[PDB]
């Protein structure tokens, strides 16, 4: 018999994909190398319109044409090889899915290479983890749009819908949808920072315990925070360790890990130019948490301050965190779109923001409310240059600033370390600022390597004779 | 006949190179792909030990064994290509040396293909702009030791001196040149940030004139701070421009323009793990600066603080900055030969930090008497984990962490960005801190994505079902 479209990959993640889809009412054919996984599997799915394949041939002669195949493998060497075995018993005009966390430069390469044999290929994000694949992921393709319209009705049926919208849309071209997707593992890092930094705010100005914070995120989770993220932390400090009694939040070793995937977002914001401190201080402080020994042995020598117990209104400084969080954030997400519109000029993309943000409102692990702000915002102007103009955001940054200057004087005179919200605040000022002290900077260039500049009065380039 | 020495690639940079050697008694031959360039440099080399050829085999064929050639060309696919060229006619145990600003890991792999066609190669960092070039740079050459024993004398010879010893040592295999090159680069972007921060602080703070700030800058360096960028900014700020009478520093454009190697460090800290902060937000702030008319539309309808003029004593916040700069140079420096020593026990370079501190002493940009101190720290443990934890540095950031404190919480009251500033203060904060909040980034990873934890109690590697 024919099958509507094909799974190779049977980890947890193409497993509930293939489980998704199928429920949707598609019929699916799955192969994996790894024998023993199909037949787990095939076992997992009795009764439903799964079949067991156990060839790259095999599964490709049991798919209606054009084919559709989504692989669900480990990145790098494993994808490319199960690429290349799919080559010989492809037609012109198949379809190939690449649903893992890849880099969107592998992506165009896989694209481009595919293409010469009339070969289609869709690199796409997947977000929501493990539960999110089974139930209603965010979904991230990008790819040549004919082959995009035949497989979209399959995406739109998955994926999580947030009033009757598809968390999917075609994102552009090429590595469009896997690029998308490493800006939200990005802003992903950021956002947890952030209330990282919230959390030991409270923790060391104010002495709370889990019971107490719990508190604080539950009522936050009411307001404009209400996110996945902030609704999480909430039930995270409920939790309590039975062997010891203690919080369990408070037992788990502060040595933050993360997969090579963690950096790709900072490392692409050097290369196209642009500012991206909130989230790469953000992996910076993981790499900083996993030097744990390293940390202690400098606790017993290093000192910090010597400040007394916090004495100012308590309810104040608890809604100052959270407008500080807010702002932040803001920053943050300013800094992460401005990001994907440098990526969308250099790539020639035509990204469109609003369905960018209408995506990450459902499935995917930074979902909040927060995101409905940023559609509207793309929705009244498509060519905004950074979200802070936006008037919604612009009222919420000259109420909360405030909050955030506070946060940040005081968080350095007590020793408390906060270096998201305190780049924030520094961006926020340069940001608005029309002349920075880069003319400094320009001098120092010329006078030392006769690198030349330009003038605030004149056009044109100009060098002094310094020396 | 037969020359000394060989370069290929006269930029300014490595026709200054050139020269220099020649300075120092070494009979040099010079080729360039593009033939104008070496008709130029002869006519300016009139005078001189030099001569032009004009075809590569020419050019190896006027070299005495091993032949030594000192390559000086555009990055990436220009210099592969001239060591294709090259390959026919080199022979068993000649020396190419790649002065360029080159990414190390292509340095690793050049080192290889050479290696197995019995040729040694040198990727070398060369510091100092043009004129330490000419004059006297910083030579931070890696690869086979024995190949570097050969050109150990002309790199000697050739280097800036400082207290008669030369700015170049044996730094390590492969690409370790490159590597401390890039780092060098990085750091240096740091400290012009950290000097700008210091600057904006005085100006908008304390409203001070060109005139002020030249006072400032000199009476500095006079002291622990005492340095080149420290002493070409307390310069910059007594030129006047004549068609404005302005100071020429506030009719420059503040666009910081960068090239393309000074994200590199940056990307490779992340590459390793390491926590590269001040560097990180200075390539950002260059970002930033660039952006200029997202800045000015921006400066009309976004809000800053409402600020009082500032009422506190004028030389006590004066200290308070000099202070706030130092401690963050100190941060900057500890960051920066942290990601050394990882890059040293990731490709086994066996790294000597006190010797890479003794030769960024003179020729680069850098150069500071600052860097004795760092020598210093590593005289006193080779084997140190962070310059925090040296006696000298530890008791300066124990002493000044009140005035970076106050710099901090100033500028943020104030709006005056501190990106650099306020992210060493974060560091140090963070570094010395047993106990950081990542307990929750942990709970957090492994309730939506089931990625485990650890136990402060026991060993093991743990998940919960957080649902329930
Ligand atoms: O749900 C998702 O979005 C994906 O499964 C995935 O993008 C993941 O969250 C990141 O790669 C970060 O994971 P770490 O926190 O383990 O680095
Ligand atoms: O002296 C050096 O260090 C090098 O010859 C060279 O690498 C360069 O002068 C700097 O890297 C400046 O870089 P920018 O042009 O980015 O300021």
């Amino acid at each position: 018999a024919k099958h509507q479209i094909g799974v190779i990959g049977l980890a947890v993640m193409g497993k509930n994909l293939a489980l998704n889809i199928e429920s949707k009412g598609y019929s699916v054919a799955v192969y994996n190398r790894l024998r023993e996984k199909t037949d787990e599997f095939l076992q997992e799915a009795k009764g439903k319109n799964i079949v067991g394949t156990y060839s790259i041939e095999e599964f490709v002669n049991a798919l209606e044409k054009p084919r559709k195949i989504l692989l669900m493998v480990k990145a790098g060497a494993p994808t490319d090889a199960t690429i290349e075995q799919l080559k010989p018993h492809l037609e012109k005009g198949d379809i190939v899915i690449d649903g893992g966390n890849t880099y969107f430069k592998d992506t165009q390469r896989r694209n481009k290479e595919l293409a010469e044999l009339g070969i289609h290929f869709i690199g796409t994000g997947v977000s929501g983890g493990e539960e999110g694949a089974l139930k209603g992921p965010s979904i991230m393709p990008g790819g040549q749009k004919e082959a995009h319209e035949l497989v979209r009705p399959i995406f739109e049926a998955i994926a999580a819908k947030v009033d009757g919208e598809p968390c999917t849309t075609y994102i552009g071209p090429d590595g469009a949808g896997h690029y998308v997707k490493m800006v939200h593992n990005g802003i992903e890092y950021g956002d947890m920072q952030l209330i990282a930094e919230a959390y030991f705010l409270l923790k060391h100005v104010l002495g709370m315990d889990a019971a107490e914070l719990h508190e604080v995120f539950a009522d936050w989770n009411k307001g404009e925070l209400n996110s996945y993220l902030i609704e999480i932390t909430a039930d995270i400090f409920t939790k309590i360790d039975e062997e010891t009694g203690k919080p369990l939040v408070d037992v788990i070793l502060d040595k933050a890990g993360q997969k090579g995937t963690g950096k790709w977002t900072s490392q692409n914001a050097l290369d196209l130019g642009v500012p991206l401190p909130i989230i790469t201080e953000s992996v910076f402080a993981r790499f900083l948490s996993a030097m744990k020994d390293e940390r202690v042995k400098a606790s017993k020598v290093l000192a910090g301050p010597a400040v007394k117990p916090f004495e100012g209104d308590r309810a104040h400084f608890i809604e100052a965190v959270r407008r500080a969080l807010y702002m932040s954030k803001i920053c943050s997400y300013a800094q992460g779109f401005a990001q994907m519109k440098a990526a969308s000029e250099e790539y020639n993309w035509n990204l469109r923001y609003g369905d960018i943000a209408m995506i990450f409102r459902g499935g995917c692990i930074i979902r909040a409310q927060f995101l409905q702000k940023i559609k509207e915002a793309y929705d009244r102007d498509p060519a905004l240059s950074n979200l802070l103009l936006d008037s919604y955001f612009k009222d919420i940054v000259e109420r909360y600033q405030d909050a955030l200057r506070e946060i940040v004087a005081t968080a350095a005179m007590r020793g408390i370390p906060v270096p998201g919200s305190a780049s924030a605040l520094a961006y926020y000022d340069s940001y608005r600022t029309a002349v920075l002290p880069a003319n400094l900077i320009q001098a120092q260039r010329d006078y030392f390597g006769a690198h030349t500049y330009e003038r605030v009065d004149k056009e044109g380039i100009f060098h002094t004779e310094w020396l």
